[PDB]
C-alpha cells in the first residue's frame, strides 16, 4: 500500500532555512525561504511518494527535563535560555527562523495538514511512537536527524524507512536495516535498536551527548557482533566470566551510570501521548479553509508553492 510519511517538522524547515536563500521574502519584508522550502518539500514528497497519510511531528518541547535530568549536557549548548518546570527552553534560533515556524504552523492548520505532538516530547519520540504503532502501512520517516534511523523496521510488518535529508531532500533515499546495518557494522538482525546503542556507546556531540571514553564506533561494532547488544554487553562486563578484555570491562564499568542514564536519553520514546490537530492521519486533499490558506499564503509570499501542493494533491489516485 501506499506510504504513511511521518515528517520531522524541525529537521525540514531548519533544512528550508539553510538551503533556500533569505532573499525570499514575504510582501513585508519578512523572509520566507524556510516557509517555501518546507512546502515545497511537502509537494515533492507528495509526489514522489503519493501517500494518503502524512503527518508533521512537532516538537512540543525540543528538549524534554527528563532527558535533562538524565545527562544535563543533553542539547545544552543549543540553548539560549533555559526555562522552568515544563516551560521548554527558548533554543538559539535565527531571529528570522522563529516567525517562519509560526508561518508554517499557521499554514499546516489552516491546510487541515495533520500536525502531531506530544506534551513533553520531542518530534523524534512522536515519530518513534507513530512508527511503532504502525499497523496498516509502511513507514517513511522523513528526517536529516541520524539518531532517528534506530527506526527502521522490517518485520513485524509494517516496514520503517528513514528518507534520510542528510545530503538534502533531492539526494535522499530510503534506508533499512540493510543500510543502516551496511553503514554502522550493527547486526542486521537487530539493525534499528543497535543503532541506538553503537550511538549511546560512542556519544553524539550535535546532541550534546560525549557518549563512553574509549569505546568508539568502531570498538562499539566490534563489541555488538560478539555479544549482540548493550544490554548483553553489560552482562559480560559485569561477570569475570567472559571473554570481554580487562581494559573494556574497565571502560564500561567505568561508564555504568551514563550508559543507564544514556539509553532512555538515545531512544526515542515509542509510547509518547501523542494527539493529532486532525481527526485521523489523511492527508487533505484540498485545504480545509481555503479563504484562510489563501490569505495567509499571500501575507506570507507563498501563493505559488501552495498551489503547487495543490497540484500534488490533484495527481493522487
Ligand atoms: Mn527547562
Ligand atoms: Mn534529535
Ligand atoms: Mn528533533
Amino acid at each position: 500500500t501506499a506510504p504513511i510519511l511521518l515528517l520531522d517538522g524541525a529537521s525540514m524547515w531548519f533544512r528550508s532555512y539553510f538551503g533556500v536563500p533569505s532573499s525570499i521574502k514575504a510582501p513585508d519584508g519578512r523572509p520566507v525561504n524556510a516557509v517555501r522550502g518546507f512546502i515545497d518539500a511537502i509537494s515533492t514528497l507528495v509526489t514522489r511518494e503519493k501517500p494518503r497519510r502524512l503527518v508533521v511531528c512537532r516538537d512540543d518541547d525540543w528538549r524534554p527535563q527528563w532527558r535533562v535530568d538524565l545527562i544535563p549536557s543533553y542539547k545544552a549548548h543549543r540553548v539560549a535560555e533555559p526555562e522552568p518546570d515544563g516551560v521548554p527552553d527558548i533554543e538559539e534560533v535565527p531571529d528570522d527562523l522563529t516567525p517562519q515556524v509560526n508561518m508554517i504552523l499557521e499554514l499546516l492548520d489552516a491546510f487541515g495538514i495533520p500536525t502531531a505532538g506530544a506534551a513533553g516530547f520531542e518530534a523524534d519520540d512522536v515519530l518513534g511512537t507513530l512508527s511503532a504503532r504502525e499497523e496498516r502501512d509502511p513507514v517513511v520517516v522523513v528526517s536529516g536527524d541520524r539518531n532517528l534511523l534506530q527506526l527502521v523496521r522490517d518485520e513485524p510488518a509494517p516496514q520503517v524507512r528513514v528518507l534520510y535529508l542528510g545530503r538534502g531532500l533531492a539526494k535522499a533515499t530510503k534506508w533499512g536495516p540493510a543500510e543502516v546495518a551496511e553503514q554502522y557494522g550493527v547486526p542486521l538482525d537487530r539493525a534499528g535498536t543497535a543503532y541506538a546503542e553503537l550511538a549511546l556507546l560512542r556519544g553524539d556531540p550535535s546532541d550534546g551527548l560525549p557518549g563512553v571514553a574509549g569505546i568508539g564506533e568502531k570498538t562499539a561494532a566490534s563489541l555488538l557482533a560478539k555479544h549482540g547488544s548493550l544490554q548483553n554487553i553489560l552482562d559480560a562486563a559485569h561477570d569475570p566470566k567472559s571473554g570481554l578484555s580487562k581494559a573494556h570491562r574497565t571502560k564500561l564499568l567505568g561508564a555504568v551510570d551514563y550508559i543507564a542514564a544514556a539509553e532512555t536519553v538515545v531512544r526515542v520514546a515509542t509510547d509518547a501521548p501523542v494527539t493529532f490537530s486532525t481527526p485521523t492521519d489523511t492527508l487533505p486533499l484540498a485545504a480545509g479553509d481555503p479563504a484562510r490558506v489563501a490569505e495567509l499564503a499571500a501575507a506570507y509570499g507563498v501563493s505559488s508553492s501552495i498551489s503547487r501542493l495543490q497540484t500534488a494533491l490533484d495527481q493522487l489516485p
